[PDB]
DNA sequence: ATTTAATCCAATGGTTACAA
DNA sequence: ATTTAATCCAATGGTTACAA
């Protein structure tokens, strides 16, 4: 089991048997690495080629000995890193509120949600096209509760527009 | 089981318990039609929106009651199509040929193959990318024994640019 | 009382084995 | 001798039930 995730600030290093925020987003940098590598095969022997990271780019990070990237635990940050993405000076600020305020990280996960949704309401609230508009973002899917929020979010707009 | 196909020019109307060939690439534009409503309501639904004809769209065509469909049939002729849309011309040129000389439909199907590879050819040898900039086209998954064709005429083609 | 990662599941793209 | 469409299958995106 690897250590768990804290909530850190920006560049720091977490203390003891812990791993900080900037190690998660670099996680998700791995994985693009390998799908660009999957892309990079599936072309020259004219296989279909993928454009998401897909059980078969897992497979692949797996086989190359890393060993500490599983399915579960990507899809369940995907969002923080998408804030990250989009928004960094958001990403930055939000991160250092959480840290002074002693939360968990579980916590600070939920809090992602909300400047992701306000992103979204900008754009037509097509979170599917915000994800496709960035290049590190597009090759990974929207998670189910994410999209969920943004169509709430959207229900509740049109019925208050009915004003 | 419906009537079986046979091969026939453009614009004819077969005679007997038989259909024809622009009956068939109707069965596509219905599908297509199909695949129209089935985004309709994913987006308005907040739900993923397919980009391409699913088992999804087979599920609806049947429940709207066209029965006649089915995905087996479907991805059986689809390079057939692909053809007609992407050079009607060669497409009408070919079936003429082919009824003149009395062949059968299976026969003409096989025949269809050849001037798309010639057409991946010309760009790169990227079927992917022929089938995407199509607009009625894009929304069917290449078939694989067509990519393999591709894949195996340019191991060919760059053994033979070695002289 | 929190956080992690193995397990399981319905539905998918694709094919085979069959029927007419 | 041909042509059609039911059936089956390994692998997928997504989640749950569990372990540490």
């Amino acid at each position: 089991r690897e250590h768990p995730f804290i909530v850190t600030e920006p560049g720091e290093v977490a203390r003891g048997k812990k791993n900080g925020l900037d190690y998660l987003f670099h996680l998700y940098e791995q994985c693009r690495e390998f799908l660009l590598q999957v892309q990079t095969i599936a072309k020259d022997r004219g296989e279909k080629c993928p454009t998401k990271v897909t059980n078969q780019v897992f497979r692949y990070a797996k086989k190359s000995g890393a060993s500490y990237i599983n399915k579960p635990k990507m899809r369940h940050y995907v969002h923080c890193y998408a804030l990250h993405c989009l928004d960094e000076e958001a990403s930055n600020a939000l991160r250092r509120a959480f840290k002074e305020r002693g939360e968990n990280v579980g916590s600070w996960r939920q809090a992602c949600y909300k400047p992701l949704v306000n992103i979204a309401c900008r754009h037509g609230w097509d979170i599917d096209a915000v994800f496709n508009a960035h290049p590190r973002l597009s090759i990974w899917y929207v998670p189910t509760k994410l999209r969920q929020l943004c169509h709430l979010e959207r229900n509740n707009a049109v019925a208050a527009a009915a004003a």
